[PDB]
């Protein structure tokens, strides 16, 4: 997250934490993703495409803090890892770029609810907010562009949804963009996801609900100028996302 606050779990509580072992023990963060259910957390694909090993991955929810183990946080190791059939990645464009995790603790359990853990509901169909909402996002991404760490504490921010006509304009990304994509940015270019938020919630709160309307996925640069955060249009995929958690 460019700009934005840090925040804590609390704040974010269906947020997940994922991250991948290496062979010799080293663990790095991937991804961010969302709890949808209990043993559900949605993301996106390319967060795990070249790495498609569900027993390399470690997630974590009620987690604060990239390298600290907040109190009240969760553990787990991924039963079940799908991914979209359909996805690829073009220059910049990625497509279909969501995947489910089916979660479970070394005791075979699936989320507990609690004050720091709560699920995240899934939009309606054909019901996204108009452009100009404002949303939300939250990840350990880049603080900067030009960074190689990530921030030791979770970051939010705020950004406005951006009509798929004024995200489909040449100096934007043309006809890259597609309608199973959602775009929002900072009208002033200073705050946004980067780098490392990939698979984290775009939350927008649609007639007094806050639903996870989105999941990042793509952008060129980091609150660049004319260059809106993209992100999965989840209620595109409700029949694929019911169909996989069956
Ligand atoms: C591999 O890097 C990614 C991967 C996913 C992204 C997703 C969104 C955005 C954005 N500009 N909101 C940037 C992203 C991004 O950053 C591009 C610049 C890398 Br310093």
């Amino acid at each position: 997250i460019i700009g934005g606050e840090f925040t804590t779990i609390e704040n974010q509580p269906w947020f997940a934490a994922i991250y991948r072992r290496h062979r010799g023990g080293s663990v790095t963060y991937v991804c961010g993703g969302s709890l949808i259910s209990p043993c559900w957390v949605i993301s996106a694909t390319h967060c795990f495409i070249d790495y498609p090993k569900k027993e390399d991955y470690i997630v974590y929810l009620g987690r604060s803090r990239l390298n600290s183990n907040t109190q009240g946080e969760m553990k787990f190791e991924v039963e079940n890892l799908i991914l979209h059939k359909d996805y690829s990645a073009d220059t910049l464009a990625h497509h279909n770029d969501i995947a489910l995790l089916k979660i479970r603790s070394k005791e075979g359990r699936c989320a507990q609810p609690s004050r720091t853990i709560q699920t995240i509901a899934l939009p309606s169909m054909y019901n996204d907010p108009q452009f100009g909402t404002s949303c939300e996002i939250t990840g350990f991404g880049k603080e900067q562009s030009t960074d190689y760490l990530y921030p030791e504490q979770l970051k939010m921010t705020v950004v406005k949804l951006i009509s798929h006509r004024e995200c489909q304009q040449p100096h934007y990304y043309g006809s890259e963009v597609t309608t199973k994509m959602l775009c929002a940015a900072d009208p002033q270019w200073k705050t946004d996801s980067c780098q490392g938020d990939s698979g984290g919630p775009l939350v927008c709160s649609l007639q007094g609900r806050m639903t996870l309307t989105g999941i990042v996925s793509w952008g060129r640069g980091c609150a660049l100028k004319d260059k809106p955060g993209v992100y999965t249009r989840v209620s595109h995929f409700l029949p694929w996302i019911r169909s996989h958690t069956k």
